[PDB]
């Protein structure tokens, strides 16, 4: 029923609030479009995405946040200007996303793509 609908969207928006790893524009993107879902199916499938998002924003803040420590305890401060300057084209890229505040991707495929190349660049101070 429609109260059933209004109730699955309060629900949903309410766990997306308790998100730690979505940025406050991702959050808002997403119950923007909680809002405007017509079933309580597809409510729970963007809810769903909205989790794993969650999860890979999550993992893209620790990546990012690390990079210091990387920086002291790797070989970085020894590496190759290649390896060092991919490190920190990675680290930055990562940055922007965290950073945005106009319309802040939410593709997980977009945000997995940038924690891999941080990841991949981190590896090879290591």
């Amino acid at each position: 029923a429609d109260q059933k609908l209004q109730d699955a969207k309060t629900d949903a928006k309410q766990q997306i609030t308790n998100f730690t790893g979505l940025t406050e524009p991702q959050k808002q993107a997403l119950e923007n479009i909680i809002n405007q879902q017509t079933s309580r199916a597809n409510v729970a499938k963007q809810l769903s995405h909205a989790k794993f998002l969650n999860g890979k924003m999550e993992e893209l803040k620790v990546a990012v946040a690390k990079a210091s420590l990387v920086r002291q305890n790797s070989n970085y401060i020894n590496e190759d200007v290649s390896e060092k300057e991919a490190y920190e084209q990675a680290i930055a890229k990562g940055q922007e996303i965290i950073n945005s505040e106009n319309n802040p991707t939410i593709s997980s495929t977009d945000i997995n793509r940038t924690i891999q190349e941080i990841n991949d660049a981190e590896q090879n101070l290591h």
